[PDB]
């Protein structure tokens, strides 16, 4: 039975180390490492990227904690700090006598239950006319254009109408240097990698594209081949050959419409020479990432070839400008931010602040329901899980008054990160909640205010909740259930 | 003898491993494997398949329990444990002094004991018209779909006119991201892969398959060579014949119709090239599996050449599209000559893998069914009802036999007791009050909740196990006890 | 001296290890072992044929157990008990004082003795028209068809007029599926490897044959060879060289009649087209066993070349039809005899009971002699040495009671195997035979019956208790008098 | 430890109980036991193997005593309980194993008990008393013996009823009383006593000495001569107390030798020196007659009243205030007779009827002592396995026939033969237990397995 506690034990340890973590107070931690830079950051999501490998059960849940929250939700912390908490309940139950499985089905009911009062608590946002503006501020002084920013990228890359879903589509490239909030919005895709020369005109003009990804020698189907190159003159006729064809795959492009191409792979020295008479030059080269996306902004059909490119594909852009990387606007469309800053470090963290945003924003789009945070969602949910652990019969009566108790080590982290006497102000809180009728206060956090927190405008949303317990519940699940650990 | 011993208890060792894993609320074992990914699932079949092959004896349960019931029944948890049991109780046999050999006799007419006493208690179930689907909630809540499809699955490929057996021409592809009720109705075999090439037609309708095992490339003497190249005009010369000779193959299948072909082994440099500006979409590349199911699917007579082709041999499939599920992407096709293939979306990458195996088992219940359309009540009952027809027989039998049957008696009884376990009950009390409420109560069929919720009654619940499952599961659990409690000196040079 | 005390105990070993597997009740081993598979299985002649190697003097047991028992007659246990009882009571011979060479000696004479006593008790099977039937029954339910194969397998192909001797001739081969005793008896040899492609007519008539071992690349005799193949044209003249002469293989085989040949070695990519057009398609490969069954059963004179043949040779047979091997009818003669069942285990198991048929079969075609098994002929012979030793003056003597002893382990092994008290049964049987005068009785042995042992029909052959005795008592003449043990 | 301390009792005890098991029935094994300096003393009888081994575990210990104090007092089958007591441990380690609670088993094997005791009853046969019959039926225990023992308890019996006594029997000829040995030193006192009021004296005989700073010192004849008069003197004081308050012969422990012995010879007190316990309280038992510590303070009241006292080349008393026999076994059987004069037929036969019994009973029985109780049916039937093994015979399979033979012959008497020479039929040879042998043995057994069952932790 003792493996079930060395897995217990090895969970918490991942969940103690991630507690400090939570909340606007968090703290950072360093990660590194592969002879390269650092990364200081709250948000446990990046936290669990890295995280040194070490005890089957903990990699488990890196596994499971990214699974759903961070690829689709936002909270990532709560998961694995709830996940926890129900394991150091489970603990004291399992010593009481109760079987694991039995733990599991209470944590189910358990678990039904606080996410069907979490539509209780609910609260609804609208959409397609701003009033999300005042809704991101939360997410992150500085907020009041980024919030514009966010909303006006998603709302024009969305289906929307209907099926609720987003693409992405976007990603942000920010530039060190600028001023804070001097950042600007576009609405066409923007990369880096120059004209590759300098002497090329700038400005490209209703541009049709070749994306390709070849590289620029005509190769000959495998054979043992070798050479024999005797005479002088076959030396020549050989630099003459491939100096031909190094014009065959230039005019072959003009046919079908020049302005500037797009390559990957490699891009030979006198190449960019020829290229830069015909009107014809590309980039080199930034694969996949950044090729597709002008695939879908524009065109494009990216092309294997090597001589087989006809449009038919290709098109449409209408701009292409600058001191290192090219811009593009007009195009056939796709959305890609830009953002000013200085230090390296004013950047960066306005990126983590803009991904909070524009998943904030999905969620509503997909269902358009908030919790107040802060602990109260937690507490409330707990309030509702005790009721209906006091009549419910059995052994699982046990198991829900844990998962109550586990749910209220929200409130008593957030505490504990600020400096706050932990069980003092969550008690205080969750009396102030039973009296008052609020589901909507606690944990101030910031020192500052009235505690209301419908005040703060602190919002989890509410698939962020319910996708929270759900993955926390699975967890917890499968810890409870696994034992053995064979492993060759 | 001692060998003998050292045999019973790594047995006994390898059932008290799994005997926590039996019935619903059985646990889970990591698992991982290799330099790959982990497995963490019930049913004992795949922990079979994988665990720590290390002793003889458990690569003989192993090979047995994959032998057939693996391969044909469902129940394989129950196979290891029921051994293992039989095992514990043949021990204190052997110390009291009874020859192993009496004690494998005494278990195999216990064993025929038990075995003709299922039929007894057996119970009938009718066929061809939605009767089966609410019977398959046994072998998983999202079962109200499942049991449909798993139905219009084993239905739809069958035998049925009669003879009743058929199986395989159907396979499950997970692409994992979804939720579990996104699994949707099917028509024909689905495959991975791609066409290749990203300019190709990524929608080819009305296609006739030309299925090929071959290499593109025109081929060699192979003897040994040091072709060198000379002038410059010959190396022009080189790349036009293989231009050539790497066409000559490519409207040599568009004579005999040609649409989309399909390849083994490689698919060249060039080719897909010269593929394209031919509008021949061909695909590469797969190995016998998923080649055979296209082949039977349609057309296809698969073609060991190599530009020597006559079509007749191709297909007559409607539809062929490729669908990009998030990054990756599969080409799956619709409308065949007929074969019909499953496909989940689960999301969470353990969601799915739970799915397959669950409805694996639908597969295997249907079709045992369709052979022979009998089943018994599951929960131990089955287990505790022979368990008193064993001793029933036992305190009627003289000599040595006598006590070997008793042993069978008591091993059957643990079914119920590892079930009782499992599910946080004391294993002997309710076992114990549910063997006597099944004499007082003459009824076959209750035992072990096992849910925590009901009536205990389990004619409610409706837990099938079929018939050829126990009978299948004793035989080879009795088979697996005769053969250890044979075997000495395990020589392993 | 200790040296022959050493060889004793480490061939005693071998001995307690096979006399487990004796008898109808014995046990099974494990044996692997290379990575490979497992084979459980009483008869100890597979049991010796793996048996780890340790000890120098277990090995010449080993050889010697094989050398003429499992080659030619059938009991391969029984030889290793007998020597290891032979042993076992030469030790406390030794101890009183007796030299070697006189236990040897005196091993030999009760041996001679014993020998000229299985005549006495001999009784006679004839042949030519069945009644070996009912007695291939014994070697193994399911026996009544079985015999019925066994003897019109044999008896078609034997010298039999006269000379006394079967050939051999005969494999088996199972196919896994079908059930139990759907077994079928041909005519003609059968073989694996269909085709080689599927578009061949089934069904090939009169068929003349063509079996060949070459490859079909010709070759130079060996210079420093290497090549040029400078211009592309000659590339191309290569290729059509070899293409041209692949065909001359073609036809040149159809001038001699074709139908379809037999190749071994490699058969090529291509070559398989070139001779699907031309009527003449082969089968690729399975080496020398199941190449030279078709030789002596029709024609054939395999060929090594490789353009050199003509016939002459090859031919005759009329049918080869089929879901994966291809079977033929209508030879030129040759019978090997084909097997259903199911679960792989149901078969093989058969491949041995048959086994022991054709053994037996042949054992009577030389001598049609048969004592009575389940120990009685060792109980009788025992009686015999045991009178002739009483008459026996000087140290012989007790070699051969010492040998009587050493027989009557037979009956006891046969008791342990099956769980019966040794001495007790054993005694009272021996007594049983000395009065009523009936050299047939002895150990059930399968817990049912009355004794009699002349009912059951338990039969031994004639050779087969005169083989294992006198190899029995050729082991411990070499144990005895083997010493110093030099090995470099 | 909490629990493993169990499965260790169980393992010491049956420890033990695999010890004796060889040394059942008339075939057992004879155990070389010396001790210390002392010599070899080879028998089969586990009564007097569990007085000598050695204190292992103190449940190897609880073994004993157990196995004494009453099988060995009351009954005379020792080595049945023992091995009976470890099998019903064997079965109930399985029993714990299977998940049941041990004070679940130790009830479970009471009422199995009580199913066992209660046939006795059933299989029980009675002998008549009174005359003849009983010294017959000693033979089982050569002719003399079986009168000698009938009449002998037979003049020491309650026998209106109550039907209890011992210990007045301890050592061919008759008897008349109780016996001693030595003499009452220095052969010119009476031989014949007769009449004698005893004085049991487990004493010194020494002037009491004073306590102050002593120091004697004397010079020659003067004060030397006049001590040892003196303290001859002070013999005469104890001398003349002794015939004030009784008369006659006295016994005496620890030292007389001097001239002292003497003395009494001239005041007519024939004494007797020495011995200890033994002896002292066996003519106390059996005459009078009390003990007094002092040396002098007595009244006497204490002294005894036997009848005659003489000597003959060891002194004995006849006619006592009680007969003991003059050259074990039997003597205790026929006060197992006495008190019920039933018996039932041993051999292994009554632990199989026994066993059937509990079985039979079992099989109708709710909850766990379901269990419990076959458990004790199987630990039963290991005293006919036992005693087949120890002759030779293969223990499962005469067993099983024996078992069967009884319920289709309807016999609680055939089983085991055991001698290898019988009709195996059991009333013939005449074997037989009585009723509170067997009966105090089930008891005891079950009493041990309830006991260990019960321990947990203990040091
Ligand atoms: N202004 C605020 N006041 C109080 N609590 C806050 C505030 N902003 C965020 N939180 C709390 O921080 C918690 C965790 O957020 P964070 O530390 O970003 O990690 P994650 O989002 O991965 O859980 C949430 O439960 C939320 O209640
Ligand atoms: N709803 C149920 N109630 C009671 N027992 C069940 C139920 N479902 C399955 N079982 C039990 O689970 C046992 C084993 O099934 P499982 O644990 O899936 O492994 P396997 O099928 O390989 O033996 C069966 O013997 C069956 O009696
Ligand atoms: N039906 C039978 N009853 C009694 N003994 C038998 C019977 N069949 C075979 N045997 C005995 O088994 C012995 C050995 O046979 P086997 O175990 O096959 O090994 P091997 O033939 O190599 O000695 C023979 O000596 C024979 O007497
Ligand atoms: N003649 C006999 N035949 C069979 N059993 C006997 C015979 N005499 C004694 N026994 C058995 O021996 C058993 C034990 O006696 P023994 O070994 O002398 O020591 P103890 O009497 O102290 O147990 C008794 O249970 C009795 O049944
Ligand atoms: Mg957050
Ligand atoms: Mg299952
Ligand atoms: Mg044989």
């Amino acid at each position: 039975l003792e493996a079930l506690k060395s897995h217990i034990m090895a969970a918490k340890a991942v969940a103690n180390t991630m507690r400090t973590s939570l909340g606007p107070n968090g703290l950072d931690k360093m990660m590194v490492d592969k002879d390269g830079d650092v990364t200081v950051t709250n948000d446990g999501a990046t936290i669990l990227s890295m995280m040194d490998v070490d005890h089957q059960i903990a990699k488990l849940m890196v596994e499971l904690s990214k699974s759903q929250d961070d690829e689709i939700g936002d909270g990532t912390t709560g998961v694995v700090v709830l996940a926890g908490a129900l394991l150091e309940e489970a603990e004291q139950l399992l010593d009481r006598g109760i079987h694991p499985i039995r733990i599991a089905d209470g944590y189910e009911q358990a678990a039904r239950v606080a996410i069907e009062r979490l539509d209780k608590i609910s609260d609804s946002v609208l959409v397609d006319i701003k009033d999300t503006e005042p809704l991101i501020q939360t997410a992150k002084s500085c907020h009041r254009q980024m919030a514009e920013i966010a909303v006006n990228a998603v709302l024009t890359v969305a289906d929307m109408e209907r099926r609720d879903v987003d693409f992405e589509l976007i990603k942000v490239e920010g530039k060190v240097g600028g001023r804070l909030e001097d950042t600007k919005l576009i609405k066409g895709v923007i990369v880096d990698k120059d004209f590759s020369h300098p002497q090329m005109p700038k400005k490209v003009e209703d541009a049709k594209i070749a994306i390709l990804t070849c590289p620029f020698e005509p190769p000959k189907p495998k054979t043992k081949h070798k050479l024999d190159v005797t005479s002088v003159e076959d030396y020549k006729a050989l630099q003459k050959y491939e100096k031909e064809k190094f014009e065959e795959m230039i005019q072959q492009i003009k046919e079908t419409g020049a302005n500037l191409a797009i390559c990957q792979w490699g891009f030979d020295d006198e190449a960019n020479h020829l290229l830069l008479q015909n009107n014809l030059p590309a980039v080199r080269w930034v694969g996949g990432p950044e090729i597709e996306l002008i695939a879908i902004a524009t065109g494009g059909r990216i092309v294997p070839r090597f001589s087989e490119l006809t449009a038919e594909k290709l098109g449409f852009a209408g701009l292409v400008q600058e001191t290192k990387d090219k811009m593009l606007v007009i195009e056939q469309c796709a959305v890609t931010i830009f953002i000013r800053g200085g230090n390296k470090m004013i950047i960066e963290e306005a990126k983590r602040s803009l991904h909070d945003a524009l998943c904030v924003i999905r969620n509503l789009i997909r269902d358009n329901r908030v919790v107040y945070g802060g602990g109260a969602a937690e507490i409330s949910c707990a309030l509702a899980v005790s009721q209906e652990a006091d009549k419910c019969p059995t052994l699982e009566q046990y198991a829900m008054r844990a998962f109550a108790d586990a749910l209220e080590v929200i409130p008593m982290a957030l505490s504990e990160n600020s400096g706050m006497n932990p069980i003092q102000t969550m008690t205080e809180v969750r009396a102030r909640q039973v009296k008052e009728m609020n589901p909507a206060l606690g944990i101030d956090c910031l020192h500052k205010g009235t505690n209301d927190m419908k005040q703060q405008h602190v919002i989890e949303t509410l698939i962020g909740k319910k996708q929270q317990i759900s993955l926390a519940t699975q967890m917890v699940r499968m810890i409870l259930k696994i034992d053995d650990i064979r492993k060759p």
